[PDB]
């Protein structure tokens, strides 16, 4: 369980990754790991990251109501160990606006192809890149699944404690953004 402060992170390679960069140090990369026994991510290295600090990107630190500087609390996360069998994502439901053409089926193959393997959850809050535009995505639900199932057992949630991996068969629906 580490401490690390949160920083800002705009540089495109990290922003646009919806990761969390770590130093080397302080977590491995590539892993998932849980900020404040809520928030998930996956981990990225950063040579340009002081030890003993996290980059995130606006969006994420507006979903985890973190300042800049504020003290945080990262661990290592392990998906079964959390939710055991309901680990995949069935399905994920999206809203979708520009930054501060509309193609379903693009934006859910850009989504695949940036985040795949990545844990999502209700409420979360990332930065996605489309095109030349950049765009606010807001999970709305989740419809988490035990991939050995021909169905899900679970109803689509819509709380943060429902986690689940996204994986080239997971449903994504977006909603043009208001
Ligand atoms: C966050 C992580 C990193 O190395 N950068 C570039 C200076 C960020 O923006
Ligand atoms: C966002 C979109 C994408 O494919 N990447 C790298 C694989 C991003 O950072």
């Amino acid at each position: 369980t580490r401490h690390l402060k949160v920083s800002n992170c705009p540089n495109n390679s990290y922003a646009l990754a919806n990761v969390a960069a770590v130093s080397p140090n302080d977590f491995p990369n590539n892993i998932y790991i849980i900020i404040d026994n809520l928030f998930v991510f996956t981990t990225r290295h950063s040579n340009d990251i002081p030890p003993g600090t996290i980059g995130f990107n606006g969006n994420q630190r507006t979903w985890g109501g973190w300042s800049l500087n504020q003290d945080v609390q990262a661990k290592a996360f392990d998906l079964f160990k959390y939710s055991g069998k309901q680990s995949y994502l069935g399905s994920i439901d999206i809203d979708i606006s520009f930054r501060a053409v509309f193609d379903q089926d693009e934006l859910a193959k850009q989504f695949v192809r940036c985040y795949e393997s990545q844990i999502f959850s209700p409420t979360q809050y990332l930065i996605m890149e489309f095109q030349g535009h950049f765009f606010d995505l807001k999970i709305r639900n989740v419809q988490a699944i035990d991939l050995g199932d021909i169905e899900p057992t679970s109803a689509v949630a819509t709380g943060i404690e429902t986690k689940g991996i996204l994986t080239k068969q997971t449903q994504i629906n977006f909603f043009k953004g208001r």
